[PDB]
């Protein structure tokens, strides 16, 4: 921060004695079930070398975790969201550039423990018959422990350019009724993938053997709410003061199939079975400091 | 935040040098036992591209955990709240849109631990008769630990649209006298569901064998207090400057039956037995910046 | 909060550029030993749709944990506070409404741990006579852990209406000289209830076998201090601008009896043996912004 | 707080655009060793319904932990402080009332853990002679854990009235050279009470067998510093604008006797052996906003 | 800090009543995949003895973790980033000096635990025949535990001069499917290096046996975002008021080869196989307080 | 605090719209090696009933841990600081009083844990000859755990009067190469006191067998820095506006002797062997708000 280099806090920050023009744009893609919300802020600081537009992508991409196939009482299929994506793209001919983004990729940590224990024990025994016994022993043990945090979904900033930026929230792993954690590549020779299996050998229809959405992560059914921010810089002496920007909301859906074998249920997971895409184009006028769709 | 993109804090936030019109609306549904309270705030920022109304749904939905049936001393029934819901809906013909909402769905995390231990031991024994013995051995152990936090009730934002938004607080699981935790699908071959069982094989009336409401979660008996916020945006150049909005308070009640078998009590739980709904319509005038019921 | 919906903090809060009229009302009920204190604040914000009165119930309800009966050296009785209540009630004919209250009911959480360990061991033995032995083995262990916090007293907001609000601080459980925790329903076949038993088989008078109040919770003897807040809203265009309000301080006392059996002490607990009630009526003038008793 | 009821922070607090008259009064009781300090603040807020006086009792009551009796090398006695008290009392004829106090009694909590583990093991053995053996077994274990914090001294607000308020800091328990913790009622059939016993069977004079004051709690020797606050309210329209107040500092001292039995030391503790009281009268003038002794 | 030396906070900090000239410079190296961003701030405080320029190197260096070689189904190679470097260099003839930098090197800590346990046990045994046995024994154990945090990547400030400064974020170690942690020098006699090996003895093509980039650290694939700050000081009385500065982004890539032996996969890691460099020259005018490329 | 009694923060604090006269006085006692520093602040608040002088005693008292005696290679002695004292004294005839001090004595706490575990196990054994065996058993265990923090040095406020105040920082205990902790009274029958013993049976001169000062606490060698604050109150109507104050810095040094027995080293500690005292007199002029030496 500034205080680490003997500079008063907020000295080198943009947005002092500057008028900021904010705005909201709301759309609902009903077929894709995506509530898209763009919150824009035009900043024109006279002490900054260009004009700034801060675009915040918000809203909610619905999860749509649901049983979609019922082939009798012995086989069923469930579609579930494995990834949510949000992308912002500038046309190649534009002179506006993407300058900053948030959140970024963080360095994950883990805790390591090492233990060395050694001990000695003695023992003397006997009985009423007069026999007396003895024993002396020693032991040594070495232990290692690894501890780290595993979120259900990870937010990753995809490698950005001056024209394109993107975020993806991907499924990492989940706990199924205190078991697991299970991921998309979990495999068991008997039960296959048990990511969303309710009972291992229950006697019911395959559509009734899926995990309750209430017991799973809330992002699977009720969806994910993006909270991403991008900064676009525009040269002041540019000839054209109009820009186009594309905002893409995406949902990748995997297919989890449950089938009844001779004695027990077996689960399989197919990755990236479906993709739901919702694009929207926006016009930015830097002179009027306005954004429309 | 703004400081992460080299922008002064609060620069891109609405509500600077603006007069805000606040108001309170209080209703009591005695039949459903719901104390409904709407706190509204009209914000007309000149630098924002439309008019904002912030509606905060508050109050208290009573739990109404109570014994409702008594079939002698051998069978009884208890009604208990399994879900509380709060929904805000706009008519389809309205031009006002739902733009933001709080709280949202968060990503839950868990902590993983892996342990590897290996050890060597050795002991020599003996007795007065001159017998001498020896023993040497080794051992290896691998362990895995999963740690996570489970609340009694989960707050979930249902997939919102531009016209509808909703929150549900649902029962997750509960600890019954240091046992459990038990949920709505807990099943024991002998006792069935022990969610609200007081004694396993007590000799008393079935109406006296339910868990004390003091020993259970306070949301079950005294109720839940919503604290939800919604933002509705209205275009300034819109012709009609009046809006209608519906606010729904809901309580889903499950039925827990206790019956005395030959030797011990047995509990069963039926889901969504009853639903208590309380609707209220509100008129919003954007010109007078006022809200009425 | 406001920052979560892109709104400057404190923008939608009441109490800007207005004058607040505060006051204090102190009473002491010597018979019930109740120090009642009402701190009121009249807020008339021109930007709010009605007049607000914030009433803070404070003071101290004494515990009065004391040995009250001495039937020789073999039987004794102790009165102890099991519940403290604070209630605010408006007459049904009043047009003023209770709008908000604090504290409310919170969702309690618990921490769950699951552990799976598997290990292999092997040892070889042998004496001096040439005998050689061998052993190889495996083991598997599964463990579950539940961790949560248990306060001595629970603070619960009883289901409020537009005319009535109430809080109760009830006894949950207590630790007796590092044993327990014991509650009002604790029962041992030999010693009965050991909530306040000092010694299990001590040879003294029954009045000297009760737990020292210093070693127990301070709320039992010295008492509990309420810190509750209520908000009452009054319409400005109302004809009558005078209100009456009742404030009730309550203390429920349980009776713990210690009796000497043939070889050991035995304790019993009777619930809600006594109730100490202290009512007070207050007049609120919204025109003078004043409160009296 | 105010923010919990949609009210700006500090809106309903006393002391806005008000002149506050502060003052200090310092006394030293040499025979009781008590440095008494009263810090008073007169607040006359025009928007408050009466005049406030905030009195802060501070200073230091010396501990005076010391060996006072030496009956040869076989018996000795030590006086140690078991309680410190601070009291503020108003005469019954006064019209000023005690309205608020700090600190108050808090609800103590504890952490509960429950663990259930089950495991299976199996091993096959053998020897060079051809004998082959086998063993298979199972085990189950249940555990409970209670964890809580124990301070050396507890601060308790005694039941206050409109004319009297008091605090007591009492001895709870102490650790003696990593043993214990020991309290005033700790009893051992061999050593009696080992609260301040240095060695169990040391060969020295009884006056040299007491715990070093440096190794014990600092409150025992150097003393305790009160930090208590009281608020006294006075009606503005009262005829007499002069008040008298008594401030009492107290120190209760227990007597710990060490006597040498045939083989080992034995300790006994007598409670409330001595009481040191230091009272002081103060005159409060509400017109001059002044306080003297 | 200042408060530690009795000085008001921020008293000795630069940037009081000073106008600050900020600016942004964005470049994209397509072949190296590096989004470079420089945020500069000119500070001319009249109370400071020279002119300050704060340069923040931001952006994103892409990871580019990818399988690049496929020699059939038995051999494959993967390029992965082992280091990210950011360097700022001033020509030797310049009179501007590098004065401060952030972040710096921090002192890492670890937690040490030592345990000593001793115990005694005794048991008596017998059978129906009348034989009575006895056993008594003792044991002592000593243990040591070391605990510390290991990040996946570590950020190190390389030894700076008055003309050059640099940071490197280097790969420390990673967890592979709850195993490890593995580093660049991890070696196993059977499997070699298992840093990115998916299955130990899977039957698949070598290009399909690499760890999923989603399961690994996000810096490996999506890349790293620098957040480094440098302060350059220029004398005001200097003749030439123009400076050149070189900013270099770097990515060192290691080569991880998987080959199928007779029965299992074997991994090898070659360090610093490739280096991707992206340099950019910038002109600083201290008179116009401007920066260009 | 003020907010706990419904009073705005800082309302009852001294130092509003008041000019404060600060000053520094630095002395170095070369023979005692004590850097004495007094930071004084005169406060004359018109709303306070007397004049305040805040004196902060700071600086550094050198530890002076050093080997001072060398009688051959068989025995040696080391002087080390066991206590650092800082005292402020007013002459008895002075009318100025000591009113407040910091830091004060705090109440130390400890964590108590209690565990109860019970379990059942059962195994069946056998062999090829047809022998079949069985075993069933139960176990119960009770455990207690005490946890607390032990600083190397304790800071204690000695019982102050209106004319004298003092602080002492005394040695509590120390860890010697992961052993201990050892205190001044530690005694082992073979090695005596091992506080600063480097090796138990090393073959070297006794002057080379002392613990490295780098491996011990930094206060022992480099010294302790006082940070104490005192407040002196002066009546405004006092005839004499001149005060004298004595400031004492003190260092108590213990003598640790290492002597070589027949087979091993033996350590002894003598308490309070030396006392280094450094007094300084200061004159306070309340009229001109000045302080000199």
């Amino acid at each position: 921060a500034d205080s680490d280099i003997n500079i008063k806090t907020g000295t080198t920050d943009i947005g002092s004695n500057t008028t900021v023009k904010t705005g909201d744009l709301v759309t609902y893609d009903k077929e894709n079930g995506m509530h898209k919300k763009v919150f824009y802020s035009f900043i024109d600081d006279k002490n900054h070398n260009k004009k700034l537009l801060v675009i915040r992508t918000k809203g909610t991409i619905a999860g749509q975790y649901r049983v979609y196939s019922e082939e009798g009482a012995n086989k069923s299929g469930l579609a579930w969201p494995s990834a949510f994506k949000v992308q912002l793209q500038l046309p190649d001919n534009e002179v506006a550039q993407i300058s900053d983004y948030y959140p970024r990729n963080s360095i994950d940590t883990k805790e390591y423990m090492s233990t060395l224990t050694y001990g000695f024990n003695s023992n003397v025994t006997g009985d009423d018959t007069g026999k007396i016994g003895g024993l002396i022993g020693a032991n040594v043990s070495i232990g290692h422990t690894l501890r780290y945090v595993q979120p259900d979904f990870k937010t990753i900033l995809e490698s950005p350019t001056d024209k394109k930026v993107g975020w993806k929230v991907i499924f990492n792993n989940m706990v199924n009724q205190n078991w697991g954690p299970y991921d998309r590549d979990s495999w068991n020779p008997v039960y296959g993938n048990q990511l969303f299996m309710k009972t291992r050998n229950g006697s019911m229809k395959a559509a009734d053997n899926f995990l309750d959405p209430n017991k799973a992560s809330s992002l699977l059914s009720s969806g994910f709410s993006p909270d991403f921010a991008t900064v676009i810089t525009m040269d002041r002496k540019a000839s054209k003061q109009q820009t186009n920007i594309d905002v893409i909301y995406e949902r990748v859906r995997d297919d989890y199939q449950l089938h009844w074998t001779s004695t027990n249920w077996k689960g399989t997971n197919t990755k990236d079975k479906w993709t739901d895409r919702s694009s929207e184009r926006y016009k930015i006028d830097w002179e009027k400091e306005e954004m429309t769709n």
